[PDB]
């Protein structure tokens, strides 16, 4: 099956998922000088006050913090979006070392990690229907750099020991994702894809300019997770990022001057 190794990593995914070589693949390098300021772009509206987290899952490629998406409780709108997108899950991508781990890059800079808050367009009714549409998802991407601790991340860090291996889940209620946001909601946006199989071209990407800081100890705990299942040979869950893909016929727009 697909993964992040020599024999099953990103350079192999096109064999099972030919859209890997498509016209709107993610992630991309954000060339800050070429991104055009678009005064028509609206402020992002992040409404997470009623978010209901339920569970955290090690799915063998990352860990997902899952939300109740059976009502408009945690929604993204505005920015480049038409209509309302409901939060379903967030997860991260990270490196074996602090000098790599992000999926998007900024003028070729790689951050230590990248947070993806995944939302689906309510006009398609369910996540599974939304991923079949070119405007089905909105993913809010936030870079992580290593420095000061992020206090709002620590509850996530401390549950990871309970989901070390693939297929383990734990109850994870009352987690407030507002504690993972930077101060500024300035962003870049472009049309792209899921960054893991099935690589569907269904995402409006919204990548925040301002990173969050996490401590070395916080990211070190991400790197103790395992790709393998319990009682299998230990393979540390590190370098679970897809590198930048060709921009092709796309424009990256900036919300800010
Ligand atoms: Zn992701």
């Amino acid at each position: 099956h697909w993964g992040y190794g020599k024999h099953n990593g990103p350079e192999h995914w096109h064999k099972d998922f030919p859209i890997a070589k498509g016209e709107r693949q993610s992630p991309v390098d954000i060339d800050t000088h070429t991104a055009k300021y678009d005064p028509s772009l609206k402020p992002l509206s992040v409404s997470y006050d009623q978010a209901t987290s339920l569970r955290i899952l090690n799915n063998g490629h990352a860990f997902n913090v899952e939300f109740d998406d059976s009502q408009d409780k945690a929604v993204l709108k505005g920015g480049p979006l038409d209509g309302t997108y409901r939060l379903i899950q967030f997860h991260f991508h990270w490196g074996s070392l602090d000098g790599q781990g992000s999926e998007h890059t900024v003028d070729k800079k790689k951050y230590a990690a990248e947070l993806h808050l995944v939302h689906w367009n309510t006009k398609y009714g369910d996540f599974g229907k939304a991923v079949q549409q070119p405007d089905g998802l909105a993913v809010l991407g936030i870079f992580l750099k290593v420095g000061s601790a992020k206090p709002g991340l620590q509850k996530v860090v401390d549950v990871l020991d309970s989901i070390k291996t693939k297929g383990k889940s734990a109850d994870f209620t009352n987690f407030d994702p507002r504690g993972l946001l930077p101060e500024s909601l300035d962003y870049w946006t472009y049309p792209g894809s899921l960054t893991t199989p099935p690589l569907l071209e269904c995402v409006t990407w919204i990548v925040l300019k301002e990173p969050i800081s996490v401590s070395s100890e916080q990211v070190l705990k991400f790197r103790k997770l395992n790709f393998n299942g319990e009682g299998e040979p230990e393979e540390l869950m590190v370098d679970n990022w897809r590198p930048a893909q060709p921009l092709k016929n796309r424009q990256i727009k900036a919300s800010f001057k």
